């Protein structure tokens, strides 16, 4: 007990991606949902080997009634083959764990957080996987980790299904599934920088390596230089169920932080015969994580700029603004090759705004609210995955810690 941990989160999420050109038959992807999530992580039994258990429990509700059925699926709620939402969905993940010195083994339901396998947090509930995770912290400053998983339960699903890939913008021959995925590597923490390397195989689909670093380095007493750089290398393997895969992808975001301001510039580029592959049900793993597209197409070059302010030291009269944060960012992607268009190339851009407030003290401490807006355009054909849209996400969350 004594080192157990538990939290209960209540979430209200409205999602509206309002398509500019109403690609028949939908005017928007939209849903309004509420969710409860319980996350419990026990400590370990005493013994040379210690044992414990972790649990994740999720209950979600539709707040739009049958009205929801006239819109394209958001991902907040399960949607049936006639487009009707399920009005309620519930699901439980359990994990058994064992520890020997600073080595831990986890078997069951998992929420991976690696560049080769990163559970999507971007809808109501987390994506989860079923398998085995091993983590060693025996080496100071280095965390070694691996996953072997064979099923995935998507954020908007109550069922485990086979691991695999989605087909974004017809990037590959098809979306495919398979029976296993494994990844292993490590993360090394320096004073001001973290360095990471991982290898992954999605059986008969692709192999992928990652190298990356991120840091926050003081240039003097008041100015910090922030960096996050990610490199992927991907190739097809085995029976090559999605066909050729041939990609290198580099992305970086570089920022200056001064007196609670941050200004950053971002760059991405894809190289190779294809775009970037990654697991189904989740966002691209590259540095720029925008609302309305993955920005990860074959040959796409991406330029971005970002501004943020943390209002920790700001006030409006007697009202402290601590717990307010503002961000805005713009990205443009060009030289997009959709493969089936000869020498034609495509382009896309996004202007986003993000305002979040978390109550810092008092009775309502822990209550958070966020509003995000994206104006997204592209000149891509109508059979592609992402369409010009004005996208709004509104969140109100409250977490109780036990
Ligand atoms: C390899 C697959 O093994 C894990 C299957 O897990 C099911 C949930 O298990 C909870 C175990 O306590
Ligand atoms: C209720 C206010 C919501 C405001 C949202 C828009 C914010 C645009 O924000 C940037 C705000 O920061 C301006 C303050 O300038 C201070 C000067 O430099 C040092 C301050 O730490
Ligand atoms: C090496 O990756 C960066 C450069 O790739 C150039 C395009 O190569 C095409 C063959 O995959
Ligand atoms: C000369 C730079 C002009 C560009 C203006 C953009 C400003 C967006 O950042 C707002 C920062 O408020 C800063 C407080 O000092
Ligand atoms: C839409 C334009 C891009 C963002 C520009 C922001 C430029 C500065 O705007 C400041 C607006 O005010 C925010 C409210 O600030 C309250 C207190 O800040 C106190 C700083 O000590
Ligand atoms: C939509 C993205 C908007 C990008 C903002 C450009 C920021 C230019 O910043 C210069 C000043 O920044 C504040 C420095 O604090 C003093
Ligand atoms: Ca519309
Ligand atoms: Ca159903
Ligand atoms: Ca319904
Ligand atoms: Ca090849």
């Amino acid at each position: 007990i004594a080192d157990s941990k538990a939290e209960l989160t209540l979430r209200n999420f409205y999602f509206d991606r309002d398509y500019k050109k109403d690609p028949y038959p939908y005017t928007a992807a939209r849903d309004w949902a509420q969710g409860l999530i319980f996350k419990g992580q026990s400590g370990y039994t005493e013994g040379t080997v210690g044992f414990g258990v972790d649990v994740l429990a999720m209950a979600g509700f539709n707040l739009m009634g049958s009205r929801a059925d006239d819109y394209a699926r958001s991902g907040l709620l399960p949607v049936n083959t006639d487009n009707s939402r399920d009005d309620y969905y519930g699901k439980i993940g359990i994990t058994g764990k064992a520890k020997f010195r600073k080595n831990e083994l986890f078997v069951g339901d998992l929420v991976p957080q690696l560049p080769t396998i990163f559970s999507s947090p971007a809808r109501l509930f987390p994506q989860t996987y079923r398998g085995i995770r091993f983590v060693s912290n025996e080496i100071p400053n280095l965390q070694l980790e691996g996953f072997y998983v064979d099923e995935v339960r998507q954020r908007d699903s109550i069922r485990y299904t086979d691991v695999g890939t989605d087909n974004i913008n017809h990037r590959f021959n098809k979306a495919a599934t398979t029976d296993s995925f494994y990844t292993l590597g490590g993360s090394y923490q320096l004073k001001d920088y973290r360095l990471r390397a991982y290898h992954a195989e999605l059986k008969d689909i692709y192999q992928q390596q990652f190298l990356g670093f991120n840091g926050k380095q003081p240039l003097n007493d008041q100015l910090n230089f922030l960096s996050d750089v990610r490199f992927f290398n991907s190739e097809e393997t085995g029976s090559k169920k999605i066909g050729e895969v041939d990609n290198r992808h580099i992305s970086g975001l570089f920022g200056l932080n001064y007196q609670n301001h941050t200004v950053s510039l971002g760059y991405m580029q894809s190289f190779g015969s294809t775009g970037l592959p990654f697991l189904s049900g989740t966002e691209s793993p590259v540095v720029l994580d925008f609302m309305s597209s993955d920005y990860s197409n074959k040959d796409e070059k991406v330029y971005s700029i970002r501004y943020e302010y943390d209002f920790k030291n700001a006030r409006i009269g007697d009202v402290s603004l601590n717990g307010l944060r503002f961000m805005t960012r713009y990205a443009k992607g060009e030289d997009i090759d959709l493969l089936q268009y000869g020498d034609q190339r495509f382009k896309e851009d996004s202007l986003e705004f993000d305002l979040g407030y978390k109550i810092p003290e008092g009775k309502l401490k822990g209550l958070g609210m966020r509003a995000r807006f994206s104006h997204y355009r592209n000149d891509m054909p109508t059979n592609m995955t992402f369409h010009s849209a004005n996208e709004t996400r509104l969140n109100v969350d409250y977490t109780f810690k036990f």
